[PDB]
């Protein structure tokens, strides 16, 4: 059967190419996440089709609900065979889902625009000038959500009271927003997404101080699935042939525009 | 029953401590290792007996005989029930024993005795004034002899024939040689070992360079052990709740001495 694979619009990991619309399949990606997937298919042996989840998010679970949204939901209700993006590998995701090793590490990070008199999560947290909020139903906001570190625990308890909202839908909408709120604006995202976009033009953002966390994305599986043996071992013998490093600086700093 | 865990004398993993020559079982070591041990079986609910690997190794296979020595023999022969070491995720080991999720990153790193006129792995390999080698019967040895790049190649034609050895038994064997050579010796280690060294009394070494590869240390179980699960989920909760990077606090940089 052809493996149906979940992923996610997130640049660079999976983005449209220019030209999509004269293409089909698995030809319309391009990205980090559209290279590993046909590496890792290749040494597994299975032919697959790209598909992107149709929520548009990473993954949660509905307080109350308890419905698992995102792509872990498509893997926990049976739509998807597997998941190559920038997934997290976390505690609660770990209990429903299967993950390889990780194929990239990283670690919640702090956005600025430059200029911005920001060096560090417990400056923020001692200032109000300066708002700062995360993406939506991800790892990093349920990092703050479950933190019980002090720093973390009062960022927590000022982003979820502000107004109007400091969370966004988006990595995009999160870095548009540092960049048009004139410094008034520190976004917390993933350090992998945050060096991405400081090597874009307009050049006008960049990553201030240590990691708040250290931690990884990995491919995920249906619990108990066949397919995760294999797809962990790949990861492991790509790890160690040095693809993963080789896509990354293709995907990160080959293309670098700062 | 009692978990015989099997790890390694390794700083500032598992270390004799200091009044040593007064206690006995668990109580006799302290390190990183064995703080992290405490707190897996902790979560897991069991008890424990922490013993010494035997020969002293971290394990590989010998070609001719297909034997596993090392902390990774014992759990392939049923010795030992669990590791809780500095033992790298490799795919060859991960072909016959179980990790969990990395508990620590590192990269294979240069060494040097401070003033060497060395900055790179491609300024040890366009050299011979200068002679170097690595750790037996570990990941980084394994690292070199099945490396297809270019640079890391010709200097496992170098090492592999070098005479007098360029390769030690333990890694206080490598460090010493680094400090006795007048910078004539560099060692290829493991960064998470070269900066624990760096900081410590005579501060006669340092680390140069950036890190050749990126891995991470895995608690390790028999394959197919029922443990396995129970400790994956354990390292997870640990991590996330910040006791991983307070130990690795507590083991590298409080201690500070340089
Ligand atoms: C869902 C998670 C999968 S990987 C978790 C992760 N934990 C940590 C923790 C620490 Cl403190 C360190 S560090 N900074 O001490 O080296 C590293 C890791 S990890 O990246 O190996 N894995
Ligand atoms: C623990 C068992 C297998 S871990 C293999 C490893 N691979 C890499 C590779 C890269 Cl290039 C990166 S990085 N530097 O791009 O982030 C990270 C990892 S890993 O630590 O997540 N796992
Ligand atoms: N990688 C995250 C999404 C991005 C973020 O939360 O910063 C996740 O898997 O949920
Ligand atoms: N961590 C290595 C040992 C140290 C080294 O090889 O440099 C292993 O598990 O084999
Ligand atoms: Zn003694
Ligand atoms: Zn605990
Ligand atoms: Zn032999």
């Amino acid at each position: 059967k052809t493996v149906v694979v979940t992923t996610i619009l997130e640049s660079p990991y999976v983005m449209m190419k220019k030209n999509h619309e004269m293409l089909e399949g698995n030809e319309r990606y391009e990205g980090y996440c559209v290279d590993l997937a046909a590496e890792i298919a290749k040494h597994c042996g299975f032919k697959y089709k790209l598909t992107i989840v149709g929520d548009g998010k990473y993954g949660a679970r509905d307080a109350d609900t308890k419905i698992w949204n995102g792509m872990v939901g498509e893997l926990v209700y049976g739509k998807a065979d597997i998941a190559i993006a920038p997934l997290t590998i976390t505690l609660v995701r770990e209990e429903v889902i299967d993950f390889s090793k990780p194929f990239m590490s990283l670690g919640i990070s702090i956005m600025i625009k430059k200029g911005t008199p920001i060096e560090s999560a417990e400056d923020l947290s001692k200032q109000t000038e300066i708002a700062y909020g995360t993406l939506d139903s991800g790892s990093t906001k349920e990092f703050f959500r479950r933190s019980k570190i002090a720093v973390f625990d009062k960022m927590w308890t000022y982003m979820r009271s502000a107004e109007p909202s400091v969370f966004v839908r988006t990595t995009a909408e999160g870095v548009a927003r540092v960049r048009k709120s004139k410094g008034k604006y520190a976004y917390l995202l993933e350090s992998t997404m945050n060096e991405y976009i400081e090597q874009r033009k307009p050049c006008d953002t960049m990553k201030v101080g240590g990691n708040l966390d250290s931690k990884g994305y990995g491919i995920a599986t249906p619990k108990g699935s066949s397919l995760g043996n294999a797809v962990n071992l790949a990861v492991l013998k790509l790890s160690e042939q040095g693809l993963l490093d080789k896509l990354k600086n293709k995907w990160w700093y080959d293309k670098g525009e700062c």
